[PDB]
């Protein structure tokens, strides 16, 4: 028009996740008269640092883990407004549907960021595929295999490049935010799934400076809303 509404920037990801967010969005207007605008991205690394930036006001699209690692390696000063939902992490396969009868020697792709990576190693050990030492935390690395039965090459990929993995490995674990952008579902096609209960709830972040206004309080109770939540169940098969 000739003058535009007042909004807040909402930082996402593309694709499923954003559905959700559109809901959030919608319940939003209706119970708080909260413009929203909804902005998309296609890669981890951006959304904080759009935050930090000034970019776009929140975002909804990490775990506390991945949030504190980034904050530790770049210095973002950033605070939780809100936990939005767990998606535990599966492994999927164009070739197996179960994990013992997986033949020596395969390739198993996994993310490469530090969070995830060490949750794909615990997930692995959780199928009995490698062992990893008695201290490790949540962010082991290959460095921390003490035992690999099946000879198996764990292959580090970046988190949106995982999907296409399906076709050169034997198997690969991916975040459900790539998985079901070529359909896939935990429940339907996994060939093992993540517990529920776990670390990796996300969340809705702010600037630290930011967090305490309403705008941001405002979006996170929407996004709680049973609305928004029949919305996901709906999305995510
Ligand atoms: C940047 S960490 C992102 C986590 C991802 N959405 C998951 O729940 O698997």
């Amino acid at each position: 028009g000739h003058m535009d509404t007042s909004k807040v920037k909402v930082g996402v990801m593309a694709g499923a996740e954003a559905q959700v967010a559109e809901v959030a969005a919608k319940v939003a207007k209706e119970k708080y008269g909260l413009d929203v605008e909804l902005v998309t991205f296609t890669d981890y690394v951006t959304p904080n640092a759009a935050l930090d930036d000034g970019s776009i006001d929140m975002n909804a699209f990490q775990h506390k883990p991945y949030l504190d690692r980034q904050v530790e390696d770049r210095d973002y000063k950033l605070t939780i407004a809100g936990n939005t939902f767990v998606y535990p992490i599966a492994g999927y396969s164009k070739q197996v549907k179960s994990v013992a009868a997986l033949a020596d020697g395969v390739r198993i792709a996994v993310p490469n960021d530090p969070t995830n990576l060490g949750r794909s190693l615990l997930l692995l050990e959780q199928q009995g595929l490698i062992k990893l030492r008695p201290e490790v935390g949540l962010l082991a690395t290959v460095r921390d295999i003490v035992e690999n039965p099946k000879n198996i090459t764990i292959m580090e990929l970046d988190a949106a490049q995982l999907p296409r993995s399906l076709d050169d490995v034997a198997l690969s674990i991916i975040n459900t935010t790539y998985a079901s952008s070529i359909n896939l579902t935990p429940e339907k096609d996994g060939v093992f799934v993540e517990d529920k209960e776990s670390p990796y709830v996300n969340l809705i972040v702010a600037r630290q400076d930011n967090v305490q206004n309403e705008n941001v309080q405002n979006f996170v109770k929407a996004y709680q809303t049973e609305e928004v939540y029949t919305a996901a169940k709906e999305i995510f098969k």
